């Protein structure tokens, strides 16, 4: 019984309210930005589709992250705004639940997939786009307690 | 209006894509990682496999993305001690009417998310940064690089 | 803005939902079905199982739908010769902050789609009609019926 | 080797261009209609979300329909309009591909799930809503050839 | 030494085929339940035969380094062998691609077996899935292979 | 007689646990490949052990009448037994719910085995998955059960 892959046993940990908020950014290029403001490259609105994709991702997290716990989610929010001046798209997501485990991954993942979704909705205009700074901003509940960046 | 771009008209040509991602480590992260993980298993070994799997699940995560038959997938996950970084690279190949830039980008992203998952117990200040396309080729498009 | 409705605040109460669907048959469909299918297997046996499975996959099909632990699923698939109809009914139960009307509606819909798949070789004029909620109960909501 | 469930062998059938178009309707009630025109019951725009859900469904078809063939899809279109006067929401989808098998199910399924999605986006306003007349409108390619309702 | 999905880009898409089987040893209690039609959960074999077909289609999702594949065909047969008190599962999967379908056929049986077990464990938790093996395969380089 | 997901609504959510194992018979060629680190696809056991964990989480998706479940824990161990020329797989799954986790544990091993097979079939297509059985289970009504 060495240090090998395993899903930590949290059977005896209580069922407390958990939450987590994350964010991701997408660095745009002129062409990219030009298209976005024109409504996309013909596939639909990048932000609208990516926003829904980010929510769906939150629900598929345990399917993408190997040692992650399957959890019923009680809430999922996702914001996908365009920071016109900075040439950036900003995604932020907040997930909530009632289980023995946290939801930092459901939050982190929601942001990464919505980021990938914006990329797919605009790579035809420019493939140099970059997804940057995907990071956690807060979480609460359980034992660790509150946390903010 | 949203929609999956019709490509029935185009032919099956070889397609290849290569991307990469970075996870910025905190000493607390790098120390755990080096001692074998935070107690959940080698963070990198798990990230790499999760990356190959993410490439296979791409079309089910990216809404307008085209379902394709992956013909090859490589994923590299390496620790850069001096840089306090985890570098991830993925190459996806296929034969179809569309590129695999998503599969590659997705493989890197999810691998990164897995590095985060295997180390966040040591630090939640970990940052996934620069998931970007390095190389791509095939069909009409042609060559392209960072 | 789209979003999965926060219910962390509410308690886990028993929840139940019952829906149904109909597939209008053409003589060409009913004749195949009665002879055992169009050659792919009992259309109804397959529809019923597909329905139970659809109930389990609901949250992955309905975007804002809440992930829940299903605690029970019943699906009935019956031929109504005189009516040239296929009647489908599904009841889903659970214990959580939200109802299972989707699971039940989804179970019926997909079962219906399966009846169509097992018979369309005989007729593509088959119609899925009236997928609707029959009964529902649990928590704040209370009773409700067609 | 009797008449039991099986995925028909189409290995020796050629790879021809296939297409299929289907449609589904959702009968609304006043409350339902009132909310839809007001932008939904708080979860987002029913038509916008259902439209994306219908596309995604098209890709999960083989996962929902037991004896259905796994196929690379080459195209997917979905229309989700509100027929204000008839108190109906009309969904229509068209799928395309290049394989030995048709895509009538990818089309039928896209419509049924988008219908379910509109239901979920409005059941809070009225649960009496009904999904009706999900049917095929056309298909082409392969052997059967053209077909229209 | 690291894991990966083998590059088969330059290989030609041909007719591939694989056939594997699986066995489920039945205890007397479980066999009796099977003959009565199951523990009231449903018909063990009927449900299992379907689980195998669906299974085969989810193969690439369960085997990490497996290649995703459009399947041209899937055949599954689940039978009872009273005398040996065993359930037998045979599956033949067919495709046109650069890689074989041994995994789809192999997984088809394993999961079908797992389903027999689920449908009867209420009677005997000790039931065993005894033999999941490849019987035949064909297509491409190595050509026809037989057990 | 029709199939269905058994109603367990009125049962209490308790600590459930199940442990099952699986074996993979190795031919001399395959064993040799295993000791060298595999056929160049990656480390058979490492990859398999992960496939089992993921597998267990996809259980409800593969077994038709199975109950979906939040899993509190999943343990998988994959070892080589040179002398018997066998790979052994043990999996223990844990949850808090109205139903047992025998399927999650049972499927964890079967799929892990299927993965060993995938990682080594290049060397020997004849490798066999010989024994997938339940070793222990606990929680609820029947309580502790042992092979
Ligand atoms: N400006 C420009 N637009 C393009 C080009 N190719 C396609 N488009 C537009 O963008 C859409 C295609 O999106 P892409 O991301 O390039 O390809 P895709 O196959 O749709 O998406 P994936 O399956 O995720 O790879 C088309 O329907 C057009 O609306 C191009 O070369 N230049
Ligand atoms: N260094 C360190 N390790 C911890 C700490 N808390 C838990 N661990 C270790 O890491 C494991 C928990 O991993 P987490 O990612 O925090 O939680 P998890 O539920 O296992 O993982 P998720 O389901 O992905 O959220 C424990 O079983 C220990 O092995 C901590 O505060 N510091
Ligand atoms: N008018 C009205 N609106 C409600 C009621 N309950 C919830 N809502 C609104 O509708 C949203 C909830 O949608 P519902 O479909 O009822 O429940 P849900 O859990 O979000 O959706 P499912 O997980 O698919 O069952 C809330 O966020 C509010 O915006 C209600 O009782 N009356
Ligand atoms: N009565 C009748 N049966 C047909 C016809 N064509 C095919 N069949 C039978 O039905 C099977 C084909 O089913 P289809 O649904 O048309 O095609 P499929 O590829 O098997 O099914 P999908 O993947 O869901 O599209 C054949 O293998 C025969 O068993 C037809 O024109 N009339
Ligand atoms: N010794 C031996 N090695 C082989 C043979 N064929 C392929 N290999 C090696 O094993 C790898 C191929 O693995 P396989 O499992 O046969 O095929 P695969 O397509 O990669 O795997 P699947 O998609 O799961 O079928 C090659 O990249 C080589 O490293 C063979 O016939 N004999
Ligand atoms: N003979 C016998 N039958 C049982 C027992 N427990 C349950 N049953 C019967 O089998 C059904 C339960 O099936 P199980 O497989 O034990 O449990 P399950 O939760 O339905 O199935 P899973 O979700 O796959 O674990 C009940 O509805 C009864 O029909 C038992 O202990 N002995």
């Amino acid at each position: 019984q060495d240090g090998r892959p395993r899903m930590v046993d949290v059977t005896e940990k209580p069922e407390t309210f958990r939450t987590a908020t994350a964010e991701a950014f997408v660095e745009l290029t002129e062409e990219a930005l030009s298209a976005l403001e024109k409504g996309g490259v013909g596939k639909g609105d990048p932000l609208v589709v990516a926003q829904l994709a980010g929510i769906l991702a939150a629900k598929k997290t345990a399917d993408l992250i190997p040692l992650c716990h399957p959890l019923p989610l009680t809430g999922v929010e996702v914001r996908v705004e365009l920071l016109k001046a900075e040439k950036r798209v900003r995604i932020e997501a907040t997930v909530k639940t009632k289980a023995e485990t946290g939801v930092e991954m459901e939050a982190m993942t929601a942001c990464a997939v919505a980021a990938l979704t914006v990329y797919d909705m605009l790579k035809a205009a420019s493939k140099g786009l970059v997804i940057s700074q995907v990071r956690l901003l807060h979480k609460a509940g359980g034992k660790s307690g509150e946390w903010r960046r």
